[PDB]
């Protein structure tokens, strides 16, 4: 198996994305995430073993390849910068809040640091753009984004839920300009629905959007992505919504995940036949997220065996990309082992007893609701 074939995209940069309050305590999505992971990887002795690249700034086109181009000069550029733009824009920019803790931000999760969140904002999105690229062209083989803020959130004219651009649609829609009819698949393993990803892609038949979330009947942020959402237009049957239901007393947990991948994720991936696989990995479904930030159970191993699954996809060309997550032990583990998984190392399903058990019947049950929904779609989901 081919050196450095497995691109990792990390950069300081990114870390200046703070609140000028200076208190992580309020402030979950907090630098810390990646430097934390960025050592772990070194440490272990893996970062040796990738092509490791800094990363580099979306361009206001990439961005609005997804976003308006008025969310993308909001929170594009800065004042004042050296940018040529005409004085129509300069002044749209001059008609245009406070936090508790007196940091500006868009919402009271969402902060904004003056002078440094748009260049860390548009960097993650360059750095997943970039790492991408370099597979769709294949002088890579897949990937690991260590980046911050998060994306998945961001709608075409919506910063919402810690995310500004969405760095993994971005991406997406940069491969496709790139390669005529490519065909992409977007898994979100998230605890959190995607609802920037599926708004993005939703009326897109060359995009597959699969998410796993807790949704719990339209009451767990952003309260979007129910399983009944299939797409629309060219694009029905391209948007599945792993949506689960019922809370969190039974445990929700690996054997749930990886029966979700073996009932929905992998066979329509496989059907679908993707050209190339992004991710976006967040780790808040992660052991150590409380009720209101996750309260699921997914162990690290079991991340790294989902990473191994999606690599039999799309000759091998995986892309996985930092979203959500902020337990430092939770998302260094879990980081881990994607990353040796992507390098192909592999996971032996046999060597935990914890995947002996069922799943839960709210993981069940939320499933039948999935095949319900799909088989209208998808051959590997009827009768
Ligand atoms: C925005 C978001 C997750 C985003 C994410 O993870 N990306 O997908 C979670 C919000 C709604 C939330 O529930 C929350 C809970 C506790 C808290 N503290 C008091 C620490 C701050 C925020
Ligand atoms: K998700
Ligand atoms: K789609
Ligand atoms: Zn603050
Ligand atoms: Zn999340």
């Amino acid at each position: 198996t081919l050196p450095f074939t497995t691109g990792l995209i990390y950069d300081s940069v990114m870390l200046k994305h703070q609140c000028s309050c200076g208190d992580n305590s309020r402030h979950p999505e907090h630098a810390g995430r990646i430097q934390s992971i960025w050592s772990r990887l070194q440490e272990r002795g893996l970062r040796s073993q990738c092509e490791c690249l800094r990363g580099r700034k979306a361009s206001l086109e990439e961005l609005q390849s997804v976003h308006s181009e008025r969310h993308v000069l909001l929170y594009g550029t800065n004042p004042l910068s050296r940018l040529k733009l005409d004085n129509g824009k300069l002044a749209g920019l001059l008609a245009q809040v406070m936090l508790p803790c007196g940091g500006v931000g868009v919402d009271t999760d969402t902060i904004w640091n003056e002078l440094h969140s748009s260049n860390a904002a548009r960097w993650a999105a360059g750095s997943v753009t970039d790492l991408a690229f370099k597979v769709a062209s294949r002088e890579l083989k897949n990937g690991f984004a260590v980046v911050r803020p998060p994306g998945h959130h961001a709608d075409h004219s919506t910063a919402m839920g810690f995310c500004f651009f969405n760095s993994v649609a971005i991406a997406c829609r940069q491969l496709q300009q790139q390669s005529k009819a490519s065909k992409i698949l977007i898994v979100d393993w998230d605890v959190h629905h995607g609802n920037g990803t599926q708004q993005t892609f939703y009326q897109d038949p060359s995009v597959l959007y699969i998410s796993l979330h807790r949704h719990d009947d339209g009451n767990f942020f952003p309260g979007s992505g129910a399983v009944d959402e299939v797409g629309a237009g060219s694009g029905e049957g391209f948007n599945v919504n792993v949506a689960w239901a019922g809370g969190l007393d039974p445990p929700m947990g690996d054997p749930e995940y990886l029966a979700a991948f073996r009932i929905v994720v992998m066979p329509i991936a496989r059907e679908f036949s993707p050209d190339l696989v992004l991710v976006s990995a967040g780790f808040d479904a992660a052991e150590g997220h409380p009720a209101p930030l996750g309260g699921y159970h997914v162990s690290a191993k079991c991340f790294g065996y989902m990473t191994q699954q999606l690599m039999n996809l799309a000759g091998g060309a995986v892309v996985l990309a930092l979203e959500g997550g902020h337990d430092l032990t939770a998302i260094c583990d879990a980081s881990e082992a994607c990353v040796a998984a992507l390098l192909g190392n592999r996971v032996d399903p046999l060597s935990e007893e914890g995947w002996k058990q069922k799943p839960n019947l709210n993981a069940i049950r939320s499933l039948e609701a999935v095949i319900r929904v799909h088989s209208k779609y998808w051959g590997c989901m009827q009768r």
